[PDB]
DNA sequence: ATTTTGACGCT
DNA sequence: AGCGTCAA
């Protein structure tokens, strides 16, 4: 009752791009806008694997991990544009540098998680509090909200989309306290008003279209912002989740999509994360571990603690490269030639980075994966990185890894390589 | 023979 | 530290 937690005493969004990839590639190449297409890595195998797809493509079953020569079947008039390609290997850097475009509009709301290249997560609730204070018991105009939803609404006692959000807008203002400062339901909207100005000012600014979650945690926000994209906002309130997590699949919330996910449902035998609710605690604990049971016990009740992390910029800079089949590297030469197109790239941007950034990495992540090996990684060793140099970071990257290599022979190495990746981890101020 | 990333937990 | 899980 009165003791009981509701976890509403945040408002938390979480904005994620829309079909980012492809949208950065349709601002570059208008022929592109407001077409089926998708964007493609490689060409010569299969015709690339699509990593991007716009909604128009996926109206024909497009998907991501498709080779392009089987999208191709489903849509023949789909357009392509191809990731970059630089010393051998595909390079991401248009999409860091238009990643870096949005989370730079979205800091001048709010301090903001990097949750991923196109999502991030806002605490909203210090900006909330000072809009309440400006509008000064003032009603919310649904003019205010022109892209949300309200989850659950309409109910009760047109057959058009957007007359559906209206409907359900209509309803949620309607039964409003506008007076209450302190109405986590009020809250929630006047963050959803505050993500309407956010998402605006990201497509006013780089033209790049949004969906966004209002709620008062992450996991919530993040399943919110799911419910009605694209280019839309949904708010799940407190009071929304009971009916929404009654149809909902464990694996649909984040952190639960994997091995967790299968073994709650498994071990439980429940299909819905509303089903969670009728475990004690201590239950929870049992099967999953004094952590999770715990996030398990609180979540399936709409109520998470994870803080949104004051973090802007990625706290680790990667190159990795596969080689799959026939090109895997069988020769001393092959992997130092590779060990070098991968740390030349590293050594680019990790100096782009220390003079935007103002830090330096200090340690070299090396990891292999050899032919035959069933986990991802055969092999994961640091050493010290002290210099940004691509040749010294290539021959430290060899010096950790030579000795994987079985074969008697100099010239050889075997089993041959399948994997390389370096990355640069543990920034220190500079 | 999806690939190229990136954060965070475990022991 | 090195390995594993889960998510863009
Ligand atoms: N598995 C992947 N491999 C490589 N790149 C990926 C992968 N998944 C996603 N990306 C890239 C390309 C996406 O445009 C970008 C953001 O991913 P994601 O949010 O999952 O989808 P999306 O932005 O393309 O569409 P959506 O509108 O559904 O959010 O990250
Ligand atoms: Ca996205
Ligand atoms: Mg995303």
């Amino acid at each position: 009752g009165p003791h009981m937690a509701t976890g509403q005493d945040r408002v938390v969004a979480l904005v994620d791009m829309d079909c980012f990839f492809v949208q950065v590639e349709q601002r570059q190449n208008p022929h592109l806008r407001n077409k089926p297409c998708a964007v493609v890595q490689y060409k010569s195998w299969k015709g690339g694997g699509i990593i991007a797809v716009s909604y128009e493509a996926r109206a024909f079953g497009v998907t991501r991990s498709m080779w392009a020569d089987d999208a191709k079947k489903l849509c023949p008039d789909l357009l392509l544009a191809q990731v970059r390609e630089s010393r051998g290997k595909a390079n991401l850097t248009k999409y860091r540098e238009a990643s870096v475009e949005v989370m730079e509009i979205m800091s001048r709301f709010a301090v903001i998680e990097r949750a991923a290249i196109d999502e991030a997560y806002v605490d909203l609730t210090s900006a909330v509090q000072e809009r309440l204070q400006k509008l000064q018991g003032q009603p919310i105009s649904a003019d205010l909200l022109p892209s949300t939803y309200i989850e659950g609404l309409p109910q009760g006692p047109t057959v058009q989309k957007e007359g559906m959000r209206k409907q359900g807008l209509f309803q949620w203002l309607d039964s409003l306290q506008i007076d209450n400062l302190t109405s986590p339901d009020l809250q929630l909207t006047v963050g959803a008003v505050i993500v309407e100005e956010m998402r605006a000012a990201i497509e006013r600014e780089t033209g790049f279209q949004c969906s966004a979650g209002i709620s008062h945690n992450k996991v919530l926000a993040k399943l919110a912002c799911g419910l009605n994209k694209p280019n839309r906002q949904t708010l799940v309130s407190h009071g929304s989740v009971p009916q929404l997590f009654s149809q909902m699949p464990i694996r649909k919330i984040r952190s639960l999509g994997g091995k967790l996910g299968a073994s709650v449902i498994e071990i439980l035998g429940i299909e819905y994360m509303g089903e969670l609710t009728q475990f004690t605690e201590s239950q929870l604990q049992s099967h999953f571990g004094e952590k999770n049971g715990s996030w398990l016990y609180a979540m399936c009740r709409g109520i998470e603690h994870d803080p949104v992390k004051p973090r802007q910029l990625p706290k680790t800079i990667g190159c990795s490269k596969n080689f799959p089949g026939k090109t895997a590297l069988a020769t001393r030469e092959q992997v130092q030639w590779w060990l070098l197109q991968l740390a030349q790239e590293l050594e680019e941007r990790l100096t782009k980075d220390r003079n935007d950034n103002d830090r330096v990495a200090t340690q070299l992540v090396v990891s292999i994966r050899v032919q035959g090996d069933k986990r991802l990684s055969s092999l994961r060793r640091c050493c010290a990185l002290t210099r940004y140099d691509a040749h010294k970071m290539s021959h430290d990257a060899f010096t950790v890894i030579k000795n994987c290599n079985t074969s008697g022979i100099q010239t050889e190495w075997s089993p041959p390589l399948t994997m390389l990746f370096l990355c640069a981890t543990k920034f220190s101020a500079s």
